[PDB]
């Protein structure tokens, strides 16, 4: 369980999932911005589940065989996402 923080890049609510850009990762800033799984499912929030673009995010993640994957995803502070 890794921790990171960035910026939802697209949330797609008809998928129910999208992609967060990572720019810092385990407290240290990235070179290059690597992308993280987002499922509605894993979004602190109240109500309806989304994020919305470019809206700025903390999170855990994991690695898998597809890719880095969150575990649970919040906006600044561990204040609860805002979503679209």
């Amino acid at each position: 369980v890794l921790r990171g923080t960035g910026h939802c890049k697209w949330f797609n609510v008809r998928m129910g999932f999208g992609f967060i850009s990572m720019i810092n990762r385990e407290g240290s800033p990235l070179d290059i911005p690597v992308d993280v799984f987002v499922h509605q499912s894993k979004l602190f929030m109240e109500g309806f589940r989304s994020l919305k673009e470019g809206e700025p995010v903390e999170f855990t993640f994991k690695k898998s065989s597809k890719g880095l994957e969150s575990i649970r995803v919040t906006g600044p502070g561990g204040s609860p996402c805002l979503g679209s």
